[PDB]
């Protein structure tokens, strides 16, 4: 009853910060986005852009997704992000994240009608 489009707002969206709150932040998120509940995600991207501009990048450059699928776009502006990794020292429970801010091209892809995010395929 999560539909995908929300499920990607839920894994990938956090327009509240501009930035990697702090060392923190993967630590926090991981866990409150309920992204360590039933594994550590291993890796996982934030974006702190408005949802109207990352949804608007189903309309942006058309690019092959890593899977081979067709339906991916890469966003013609650079955007703040996040990318949270699990240390090697994380064990499940306890999940651990190193915290790494960037500004990149995001790359998603795209479903549905309407036509909005429901992967975050990778940063560029």
């Amino acid at each position: 009853k999560e539909t995908a489009a929300a499920k990607f707002e839920r894994q990938h969206m956090d327009s509240s910060t501009s930035a990697a709150s702090s060392s923190n932040y993967c630590n926090q998120m991981m866990k409150s986005r309920n992204l360590t509940k039933d594994r550590c995600k291993p890796v996982n991207t934030f974006v702190h852009e408005s949802l109207a501009d990352v949804q608007a990048v189903c309309s942006q450059k058309n690019v092959a997704c890593k899977n081979g699928q067709t339906n991916c776009y890469q966003s013609y502006s650079t955007m703040s992000i996040t990318d949270c990794r699990e240390t090697g020292s994380s064990k499940y429970p306890n999940c651990a994240y190193k915290t790494t801010q960037a500004n990149k091209h995001i790359i998603v892809a795209c479903e549905g009608n309407p036509y909005v995010p429901v992967h975050f395929d990778a940063s560029v």
